[PDB]
């Protein structure tokens, strides 16, 4: 068992140092790497549980059984004398440079997951390389290092969100007091853009530079993986040319779908162009229901826009189905019109987009509902948000051998690990892994730890709280109720539940009955929290605390023993008592 | 053991059924006692792990060990053939009514702790009355049902707050695409001021509707307790009489304090007047450094006010210290001003209040540094903010034997039982207990339970978190760092921190490194989870979910193997890595 890690260890490890921390001997080796420059991982054997096991192991390697101990890539180099030998005799620079590969690691993609695991790997010295390059939109969008979450995801959408709740804040500040008139107060698109893309550019350019001080290789560059150890590039001349390396992360994320259908890709856009859009959309259609389709329809409704969602079949697929009613009807009151049950046909040009005074087209979007009858209206942009899919034949050579599924997704091991051996895969392309941004850096940053400073720890992807940006919030952490109730069966389920009103809607005259919140339970295992849901503001910080104690294995009674903050809306879960089985009323 | 349990029920019970779920004799037990519109805990014997003890230990009481029997105030009254007779002969009502004493429950106090025991006493069938009467302040204000907090105190100090802060929410609002301009945009007081009192005056009446549906009689009289059961009462028109009790809560609650300096008590003010001012208190000095004092300068200097704090020492005695000196050090840069280590002398009158055109009056106030230099400035309002304290002489004559501590507080035992023992004590009074409305909620609705339905849990007190409200929010949870230090000693504490930014303070161009969190660990407990800060934005929604974690005991590591949400900013508290010992930067 013991002796099983630490040969994994050595043969993985760039630069590792056994060394103890009261030793002054391995002080004296630690002070020559610094002064050299020279990146390394350290284990201290009088700190772990069974170190004096492992010392006697590494005698396997070394036939030494002291400390210090230092390895480069799998070999044993010396003990204090014999590295001070090496240094003293300029001959240590040569020796922990010499690699059967140019690189201790290539990453295959700059996003969230793959830049995260770049730069982690390079802090235990791995020797490591991050190669990122972004194909364009059809109508040719593009933009700088750092995935789909910095430029075109979590970063812009939740910017764009943040101003539309703001002509709310708007509204509410003439009933506290101040002396605004709201009616008379429009928004500029072209102000914010501006501005959210300046933050953006600060982000790539940070990204730069964390790369550059941390001395991994950058290259703006597209990476196709030809055999197991060989990464072909092609750079900005169409230049080709091959580069090695011993372990390979392949995290190249995804790209959204088009549905098969005239004018689709010549005339719509998607959430890659709205972000960096140069001209207000106008009067625009959203098809689909997805979190990014009912987030982007909220947000251009709160600006002002003219938005209507067309919706195939039901709303937030794959969540809880009362919460994504509720999210979708706060919506249609609140001014996103919704063509239910409806899917589009084709779409017509009527006018070309104005890219000298900065207008829109028109086009025409026909389609047809579900009974048979049929749509026909006029918009001036149409977004699609239809799905996202990865396109692993232009990243991967089939003859390499990396099993992929039915939906063109790389199937891992708990550890990440690929088919082939030396190959992993993290973030958005990871079979049956939630596809959200900390989850890919986790993935990556464990993923180095374990490669390269010989760490054990797996990533736990169950039970990942998420939270839905629409115009009123919906955090979830765990099991939706209909999930729990085919699992475990509705008897043995229990849902306690409440509405809510902010204190902050009191004064500003909002609705009294639209925030909500439950608990679904299981009541043969000590009435167990299997999911938690809440529609409100601030929805994401209310989750995340609640998250920690779920993985922890929370019960009803752990929420009814912990006092609430007053007044906040978290702490209504403190004191939730009315059971849906119960039938009386969750008003308040 | 269960026999004890059982006698202390049936004593103390109102009105209670004891009973099996699969009984039709019981079922037709219920159907009688509610057609009778007769409330009554049950217990339901086949739910209870021991039911089988308890029915045998009913013989004792009853002769008989058979379900269902009933039992009024402690006297067995008859099995199912008993109960109907009684109920076709028209006895039952009588029966059911009979008492030593008026009521089963006196609350003395109609706050936070004091409705809810009321209500849930009531729930239980036991005849309930609550007094309450509020004293008028120095000035004469005075105000309704529901207590400090719905009052005076935590619900208007919010909605002050969060007028407070959509003044930079108007600020923002440009950085994102908006076209107001907030220097020509102002604040009126009065506006304000009616919008806060018509939501209080909304609580004050549901408080009266909901006693009046749970049967509860409401005195609006001062009570005094002149023996163990006897409570004495005067009216508003000063009519004195006599009302007694078989259990008594104590529940009165606090008032400010003021110095003892001339001119304090005729010119100065204190919370209790502030919330409902008919003008604006206009340059204002505030006295003291509480939570108190630092919220309502924060938002009075938020609303435009020219604000100064006169502090005697340090900022939020008895809260992390750290943690206080960024919470003031954020209030100065944003325009409130302090007369730090200064205490006041005297307040001389120069304008009397104008109460015709509605404005303030205009005072000296003279005091002095702890070097002795002096201090002498002019303000329209002083706002003393010095400390509150009960005053239970007012309440209860030193004759009955309820034993106080030396700040004038009862003293409880763990089941809120003081030296008298059908005497009990909730909320503010309740000598050692954080003051809370929360705490007092949790701890009258408990208590109601154990008198009246023979319940046995008790209010926990430990790791009760809090948010200070300031312009910048802080909240806790648990230990500040140096009592850790002091309790277990440096060298087995660790400390995790780092600054963060909000997202929506990008685009806004707001501070880079003023934000703040912390865990506070001890290294011997496994890294068990001490302490939680939070300096930010929402603070109060971010630590709420964190109590349930604590509660059930987290560790550092619990904390790392949860993921975040993205993007908030309480997800920066999963991923933290900087050590206090090891002197890296907490900068982001
Ligand atoms: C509109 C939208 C909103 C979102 N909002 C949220 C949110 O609020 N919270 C959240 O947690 N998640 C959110 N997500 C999801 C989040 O963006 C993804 O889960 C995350 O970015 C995936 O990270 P990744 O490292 O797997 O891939 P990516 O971040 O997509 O990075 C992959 C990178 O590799 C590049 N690449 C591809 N092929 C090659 C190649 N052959 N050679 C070189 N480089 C290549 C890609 O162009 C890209 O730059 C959102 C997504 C979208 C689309
Ligand atoms: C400015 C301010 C802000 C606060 N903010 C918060 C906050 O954000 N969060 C929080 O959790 N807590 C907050 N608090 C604390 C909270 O108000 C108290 O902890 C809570 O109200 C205590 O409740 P209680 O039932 O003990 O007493 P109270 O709520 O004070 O009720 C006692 C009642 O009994 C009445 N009474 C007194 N004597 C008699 C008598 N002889 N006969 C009859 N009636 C009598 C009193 O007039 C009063 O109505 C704040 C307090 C203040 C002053
Ligand atoms: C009765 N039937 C139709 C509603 N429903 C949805 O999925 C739904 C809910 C709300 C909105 C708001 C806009 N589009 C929506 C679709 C399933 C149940
Ligand atoms: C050495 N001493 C300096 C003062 N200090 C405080 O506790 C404090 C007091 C008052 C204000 C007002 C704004 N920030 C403040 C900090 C730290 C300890």
């Amino acid at each position: 068992g013991t002796s099983q890690w630490l040969r994994k260890t050595v043969d993985s490890a760039a630069v590792i140092l056994f060394s103890k921390t009261t030793c002054p001997y391995c002080k004296k080796v630690k002070d020559v790497l610094a002064e050299a420059k020279i990146k390394h991982a350290t284990i201290e054997l009088d700190q772990l549980s069974n170190g004096s096991a492992i010392q006697k192991c590494l005698a396997s390697f070394s036939k030494i059984e002291t400390v210090p101990q230092m390895f480069v890539r799998g070999k044993f180099i010396g003990d204090s004398q014999t590295v001070l030998k090496y240094y003293s005799n300029d001959e240590l620079a040569g020796i922990v440079n010499e690699s059967k590969y140019d690189y201790d690691l290539i990453v295959i993609g700059g996003g969230s997951g793959g830049l995260a695991a770049g730069k982690e790997a390079a802090k235990y010295g791995a020797k490591t390389a991050v190669l990122d390059y972004v194909e364009p939109t059809p109508i040719g969008t593009t933009w700088g290092l750092g995935g789909t979450c910095v430029n075109v995801g979590c970063i812009p959408k939740k910017l764009m969100h943040q101003a539309g709740l703001l002509s709310h804040a708007l509204e509410d500040a003439e009933h506290f007091g101040w002396s605004l008139d709201r009616s008379k107060i429009s928004h500029n698109w072209s102000t914010m853009v501006e501005g959210v893309q300046s933050h953006i550019g600060s982000l790539n350019w940070g990204y730069k530079v964390a790369l550059r001080d941390n001395q991994v290789t950058y290259l703006n560059a597209k990476g196709r993986l030809i055999s197991p150890h060989e990464v072909q590039i092609t750079d900005k001349n169409q230049k080709v040319s091959t580069i090695t390396g011993n372990k390979i992360i392949l995290a190249t994320g995804e790209r959204p779908k088009y549905p098969e259908i005239p004018g689709a890709v010549e005339y719509g856009i998607t959430s890659d162009d709205l972000f960096s859009l140069p001209y207000f959309p106008g009067k625009t259609l959203v098809i689909g229901a997805s979190y990014v389709a009912l987030e982007c329809a909220g947000f251009l409704a709160s600006l002002g826009g003219d938005v209507t969602v067309m919706v195939r079949s039901i709303l937030l697929r794959g969540f809880d189905q009362q919460m994504a009613e509720k999210v979708g009807d706060y919506m249609e009151n609140h001014g996103v019109k919704f063509a239910k049950l409806c899917v589009p046909d084709e779409i017509k040009q009527l006018k070309v987009v104005d890219t000298e005074n900065n207008k829109p087209g028109l086009l025409l979007v026909k389609g047809h509902y579900t009974d048979g009858k049929k749509f026909e209206e006029e918009f001036e942009t149409v977004i699609f948000a239809v799905g996202r899919e990865p396109q692993l034949s232009k990243v991967l050579c089939e003859t390499v051998g990396v099993k992929l599924d039915k939906n063109g997704r790389v199937v891992c091991t708990d550890d990440e690990q690929t088919t082939v051996s030396n190959v992993y895969a993290i973030g958005d392309i990871n079979a049956g892994k939630p596809q959200l941004t900390p989850v890919a850096i986790q993935a990556g940053r464990y993923l180095a730890r374990r490669l390269f400073a010989g760490a054990t720890e797996l990533t736990d992807y169950s039970n990942v709280a998420t939270t839905v940006f629409t115009p009123l919030e919906y955090g979830a952490c765990g099991l939706s109720e209909e999930d729990a109730i085919e699992k475990y069966g509705d008897k043995d389920i229990e849902v306690y539940h409440s509405n809510f009103k902010p204190l902050e809607w009191t004064v500003a005259h909002r609705e009294d009955n639209v925030c909500y919140m439950k608990l679904v339970c299981r009541k043969s295992d000590n009435m167990r929290v299997l999911g938690l849901h809440v529609l409100g503001p601030n929805a994401g910080e209310i989750t995340q605390g609640y998250a920690v104690a779920i993985k922890m294995g929370a019960t009803k009674a752990d929420f009814d023993r912990t006092i609430g903050i007053h007044p906040t809306c978290s702490e209504t879960f403190t004191t939730l008592h009315v059971t849906k089985k119960s039938g009386v009323s969750p008003i308040v």
